[PDB]
């Protein structure tokens, strides 16, 4: 099995779920304590049990593959001896970790935040909340729709707001195009939000796209909160999503790109966050090559690579095409 997630094709459904989750949460944990290098190496560890063929029912299955070392081998035999992993448990069990996820998870709310928060006696939603000073617009954004925004969001939510995206761009600005982008262009059923790429055949004539779409969802009642960061124009924004009788809130990040960047950003828009880590790691450490969601720069030559497809990206850096849907890394 190759080395790099971006060589190997990592389905969306695979076999060994409870064990990557496991893996997955020891990551999140590590991250969680700023461990950089024990995230990536949990997070690598359960990118290859999610591109096994078959489950993982022996130990013996586990014996030499990439990446997978003593700790991850012990968490994996642990699962498949006793039905758990007492390491696992712990952290699962740990208000530390159960805060943090609570508050990373909050629209706007990064490791740094979260547990800046934790170490000054915040554990619950209520408590940012009497804190109001101590959390920015987007944060409070978060937390005023955080029960919708951990509602998973559905491909039929995904469909509905496609429509409307694609809607207010075709009534902003004729002949540009919306890109459904993120976990749902890999085949994802459910996600935490909905990424659009929008931009234009015409170079330049995306400028000022974002805020005129943005202007028309708006005057439809569609936009809880947006805020421009004005890298790529991008709104990171909640949707108000109507639904029958109901409605909910809706994560949708709107990233404008000029075409010419355009592969690149569909390529590190479309993830996995792990994929897209593996392939920039692979670029740099296997072709000497910098790559991100603006173009690949060869930093010898000081010269960015022209891309039309994906598949230009995939084929300049010696890596067979991996559709999105082989990306779940
Ligand atoms: N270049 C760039 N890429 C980003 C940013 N934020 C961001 O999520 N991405 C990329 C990382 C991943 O490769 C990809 C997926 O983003 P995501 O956080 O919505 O996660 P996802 O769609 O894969 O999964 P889900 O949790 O939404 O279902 O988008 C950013 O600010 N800049
Ligand atoms: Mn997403
Ligand atoms: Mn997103």
């Amino acid at each position: 099995m190759p080395a790099y997630a971006c060589q190997r094709p990592t389905p969306l459904t695979h076999h060994n779920t409870g064990l990557s989750e496991a893996l997955e949460i020891l990551a999140e944990a590590a991250g969680f304590e700023g461990s950089e290098g024990r995230l990536l190496t949990f997070c690598r560890a359960a990118s290859v049990l999610k591109a096994l063929p078959s489950p993982v029912t022996t130990l013996s299955q586990l014996q030499g593959l990439p990446h997978f070392g003593e700790h991850s081998s012990r968490v994996v035999q642990e699962l498949l001896e006793h039905g758990v992993c007492e390491e696992v448990e712990r952290v699962r069990r740990s208000e530390r970790y159960q805060t943090m996820k609570l508050f990373t998870q909050i629209f706007g709310v990064g490791v740094k935040t979260a547990d800046r928060w934790y170490r000054e006696g915040l554990r619950t939603l209520d408590d940012l909340r009497e804190q109001p000073q101590k959390l920015t617009q987007q944060q409070k954004a978060g937390l005023q729709h955080h029960q919708d925004l951990s509602t998973p969001v559905l491909r039929s939510d995904v469909d509905a707001l496609q429509q409307v995206v694609e809607e207010a761009v075709g009534q902003a600005l004729p002949g540009a195009t919306v890109t459904l982008t993120g976990g749902f262009r890999r085949g994802k059923l459910q996600g935490h939000d909905v990424d659009f790429l929008i931009t234009h055949p015409k170079e330049g004539q995306e400028a000022g796209l974002l805020p005129r779409v943005m202007c028309r969802l708006q005057d439809q009642g569609l936009i809880l909160y947006h805020q421009h960061q004005h890298a790529f124009e991008r709104s990171f924004c909640i949707f108000r999503l109507p639904q029958p009788g109901s409605w909910k809130a809706v994560r949708v990040d709107l990233v404008v790109a000029p075409v010419s960047q355009f592969p690149f950003a569909l390529l590190g828009w479309t993830g996995s966050k792990l994929f897209q880590r593996e392939l920039r790691r692979f670029s740099r450490k296997e072709k000497g090559l910098w790559l991100n969601s603006h173009g690949l720069f060869d930093p010898e030559q000081k010269t960015f690579f022209q891309a039309a497809s994906e598949e230009d990206i995939f084929r300049h850096l010696g890596l067979e095409y991996l559709p999105p849907e082989q990306r779940n890394a």
